[PDB]
C-alpha cells in the first residue's frame, strides 16, 4: 500500500468554517450572514409552492426512471433556452442554438469550459472580472484554461470601475473568452446599468472577444426574469454568439436536485448539430446522462401556464425581499446616526453585497455581536431578516463609529 | 460569429443506430436485444415498490431541497461502503475508507480517474480488459490517463481466457493500475470464478498493482449482494487497498436518478480525511455538490429494515428472471435440435451475453427474424421474456445450424 502517504490536508473553506462557529454560538442574538441560500422572514429554507406543485403531478404519473439522452430531458433545454433567449428571438426561433442540460450551473460551467479547452483554437485565456465567484477560478484551471482577469469592482467606492473594466477589456487580445455576470454580480452585488452594457456590448464586438455569460439569477436579482436577462439578450441582437450557463438553484429554489443548461449560439441551425454531436462525446465520459428529477420539476414549470405564473409571483416575491432587507439596513444604519455613505447596500443586486467593511471589523462584528460573515466583508443579505436587521444596521454602527 | 465552423460532426452510436431500427419495424415479433435497462417480463421498464415507497416517504416528510455536502449524503454514503465492505469488514470497522457520492457510476468512475491522474505518482497506465465497457476508454482518457489491456475474453470458448489474463497481468509493471469488473462483466457476462479470483488477487498483490473495482451490477448479477461483492471483499482481505466505483443504476433501477459513490481504501482513518479533503478540492469545480433524490432514495432503502428486507427479495426477483432466460434459451436450443455447444449462454453471469455469433449470423437474425443487436454477437438479455424466449432459440437455429 502506501499509495496515499504524500496526499495532504487541504485547506479548509472559509465559508464553511463561518457557518460551524454560528451554530456554535449560544447568543439567540446570533446571525449567520454566510448562508449560500434563500432564507424566508424565519431564516428558513424555502421550498416554492409551484416546485411542490409539480412533484405532486410527477409523482401521480408513476413515471419511469429511465436514463435521460445524454444531453437530458428535451422539454427541459428547450424551456430552458427559450427563457434565458426570449420566445421571439431570432435565435430562438431560427433554431441556431444548441442547449445540453447541465448539473445545475456549476456542471454546465465546466462542461463549457471542457468545451473550450476542446474547440476554441483562437485561445486558452479566460478573463474573469475582479472579483468573482471563487469557483470561477478552479473550474477553468481544472478545464486546462489560463485565467486573466479585468478591472471590474471598486473598492474605493464599493461601485463598478467602469473606466477600469472599459481600458482592460480594450486592451484584451482578439478572440480572447471573457467571462460576464448576466446579473447580480457574485460576490459584489455590483452590476452595470443598462447604458453601460451597451458599451461593454462594442468593445466586446469590435475585440471579437467570446463572451461566457453566467447566468445564475434570472428572475431572482429583480424579479423581472426579463430584465434580468437584459445584457445577454442585447449581446445576441448586436450579432455577439455567447455561450451561457444556467442556474434554476436559486431561481426555483433547486438547490439539491441540481438542474442547469450549457448553450452554445452558432451560426445556424446544421451548425448546432455538430456542436451538440460534439458536446454528447465530452459529456458521456463526465457523467454518461444527467439527473432527471429537477430538470422533470423545472420543465412542468416552465411548460405550465398555471405553474410558470405562480412561479413570477413566487420568483419576485423572493426578489423583493431581499430589496426589501437591503432598503431597511441602509434606513436603519442613518437612523442610528451613521455618518457614512451606505446607499451602495441600495445600489447592489441580488443576494450578496459588499458592505465595504474591514477584516478587524468584521471579527469585532463576530467577537461582540455574534454577527457572522466572510473577512472579505460580504453578506448574504438572505442571512436579514425584518426581525434581525435592527439589531445589524445597530452592530455595524457601533463597529464603524 | 464563426468560432465552430471547424467542429466536426461526431461519430454515431451503433447501438443507437440498433435501436432506431427496431424502432421502425413493424414485425410485432421484433425483440430489442440492444437495450441496456432491465425490463420485465412484459418487456416494460421497471420501477421498484421498495423505490416507490422510498419516494412515497420523502414526499411525506415534506424534506427541503438545499445543497448537499460536496461529498453527498452522509447516510448515503456510509451505507454505500457498509454494501460494499460488508458490516464485519475490518476496513469498514476501522473508518480507514473514504467514500463519496459520485453522479452514479460514471461520475464515480470520474472523479476517481481524475483523482488518480492528480495524485497516483506511480504511474499513469491503467490496464483495462479485453474487452470493456466502451465508456471506459474515454473516461480514462479524458482523466489525463494513458490506456494498457490484457487479455480476458476467449472468443474460442466464450469464456474466460485464464492463461492469457494470468500472463499479461504477470508482466504489468509494479505499482500500475488495474481495472477490474467486481462481477457480472460488460459486455460478455464472462465472469472469473472463485479460485481464478484467488489466483489473480495473489499477482495483483505480488506486483503490487493498484486495483480499481468497477462493481455496477451488486446484487443483481447472481441475486445476492455478499456474493456479487466477494472478489473486492477478497482482494481486500489479502491486503490490497483498492479504489472502488459503485452504481445504483440497475440494482436500484435508479437509472436516471444518478446514485453512485467513490470510494478509496485508506491506511488509516487520518489518510482518509486528508483523501477525502482532496475529492472535496476535485469535485466542488466539476459540479460543486451532488443530485439529492437518488441518494435520498438509495440512503432511506438500506438504511430502513423494513425496505431493505424487500429490495433485497426484488434484487433476486430481477436476477431470477435474467438466470431464467439464460437457462430457457440453452435449453430451446437443445430442443430445435442445436447440435452447438451452448453452455457459455448459462455460464455467463448478468444482462449481458457474449453469444459467439458472428457478424453475417447476426445481419440475417436482424434482416430476416427482426431480432435487433450489435454484431459483436452481444445480446442484452433483458430484451428476453417468457414470450419470446422460444422464438429467440429457433431464430439462432436457423442461422448457425
Ligand atoms: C455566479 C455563479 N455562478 C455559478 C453558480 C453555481 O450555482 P449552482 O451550481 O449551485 O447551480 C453560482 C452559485 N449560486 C453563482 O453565484
Ligand atoms: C461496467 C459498468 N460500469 C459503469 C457503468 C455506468 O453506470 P451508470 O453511470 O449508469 O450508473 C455501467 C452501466 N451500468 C457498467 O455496465
Amino acid at each position: 500500500s502506501s499509495w496515499w502517504s504524500h496526499v495532504e490536508m487541504g485547506p479548509p473553506d472559509p465559508i464553511l468554517g463561518v457557518t460551524e462557529a454560528f451554530k456554535r454560538d449560544t447568543n439567540s442574538k446570533k446571525m449567520n450572514l454566510g448562508v449560500g441560500a434563500y432564507r424566508d422572514d424565519n431564516g428558513k429554507p424555502y421550498v416554492l409552492n409551484c416546485v411542490r406543485k409539480a412533484e405532486a403531478m410527477i409523482a401521480a404519473k408513476k413515471m419511469d426512471k429511465e436514463y435521460l439522452p445524454i444531453a437530458g430531458l428535451a422539454d427541459f433545454t428547450r424551456a430552458s433556452a427559450e427563457l434565458a433567449l426570449g420566445e421571439n428571438s431570432e435565435a430562438f426561433k431560427s433554431g441556431r442554438y444548441v442547449t445540453v442540460q447541465g448539473i445545475s450551473g456549476t456542471g454546465s460551467l465546466r462542461v463549457g469550459a471542457n468545451f473550450l479547452q476542446r474547440f476554441f483554437k483562437f485561445s486558452r485565456d479566460v478573463y474573469l472580472p475582479k472579483p468573482s465567484w471563487g469557483n470561477h477560478t478552479p473550474i477553468f484551471r481544472d478545464a486546462g484554461l489560463q485565467l486573466q482577469a479585468y478591472r471590474y469592482y471598486d473598492p474605493k467606492t464599493c461601485s463598478l470601475d467602469f473606466t477600469g473594466a472599459m481600458e482592460d477589456i480594450s486592451k484584451i487580445p482578439e478572440k480572447s473568452i471573457i467571462l460576464l455576470h448576466a446579473c447580480a454580480h457574485n460576490p459584489t452585488g455590483v452590476d452595470p446599468r443598462q447604458e453601460q452594457w451597451k458599451e461593454l456590448a462594442s468593445v466586446v464586438k469590435k475585440r471579437n472577444l467570446l463572451a461566457y455569460f453566467d447566468m445564475a439569477y434570472q428572475g431572482f436579482a429583480s424579479g423581472d426574469i426579463n430584465r434580468d436577462a437584459w445584457a445577454l439578450r442585447h449581446f445576441i441582437e448586436q450579432g455577439i454568439d455567447v455561450v451561457l450557463s444556467q442556474s434554476y438553484a436559486k431561481n426555483m429554489g433547486l438547490y439539491g436536485e441540481r438542474a442547469g443548461a450549457f448553450t452554445v449560439i452558432c451560426r445556424d441551425a446544421e451548425e448546432a448539430k455538430r456542436v451538440e454531436s460534439q458536446l454528447k462525446i465530452l459529456i458521456r465520459p463526465m457523467y454518461s446522462n444527467p439527473p432527471m428529477n429537477g430538470a422533470r420539476i423545472a420543465s412542468l414549470i416552465l411548460n405550465t401556464p398555471e405553474l410558470r405564473k405562480e412561479w413570477l409571483v413566487e420568483v419576485k416575491g423572493m426578489a423583493d425581499r431581499i430589496i426589501s432587507m437591503r432598503t431597511q439596513l441602509v434606513s436603519n444604519l442613518k437612523k442610528e446616526g451613521s455618518s457614512h455613505n451606505w446607499q451602495h447596500i441600495t445600489d447592489q443586486i441580488g443576494m450578496f453585497c459588499f458592505t465595504g467593511l474591514k477584516p478587524e471589523q468584521v471579527e469585532r462584528l463576530t467577537k461582540e455581536f455574534s454577527i457572522y460573515m466572510t473577512k472579505d466583508g460580504r453578506i448574504s443579505v438572505a442571512g436579514v431578516a425584518s426581525s434581525n436587521v435592527g439589531y445589524l444596521a445597530h452592530a455595524i454602527h457601533q463597529v464603524t463609529k
